[PDB]
């Protein structure tokens, strides 16, 4: 009979970037 | 005769911090 | 005998926000 299942796959590759950081503080006076 | 194919494998891991905000806005008078 | 590995997997989540940004320009005089 059919033998078993393989193994699992190998991870997928890594995700995007993430998004933009916020705003810097407002500047000095 | 040989099973069949195995799972997929594993979510990759999370992508790199994304790039740094903009400057932030001009101080005060 | 054992089938093929699976497939690879699905990508990983975004990462995490960037950094903020510097501060802004001096205000006016």
């Amino acid at each position: 009979p059919p033998g078993p299942p393989g193994p699992p796959g190998p991870p997928g590759p890594p995700g995007p970037p993430g998004p933009p950081g916020p705003p810097g503080p407002p500047g000095p006076p």
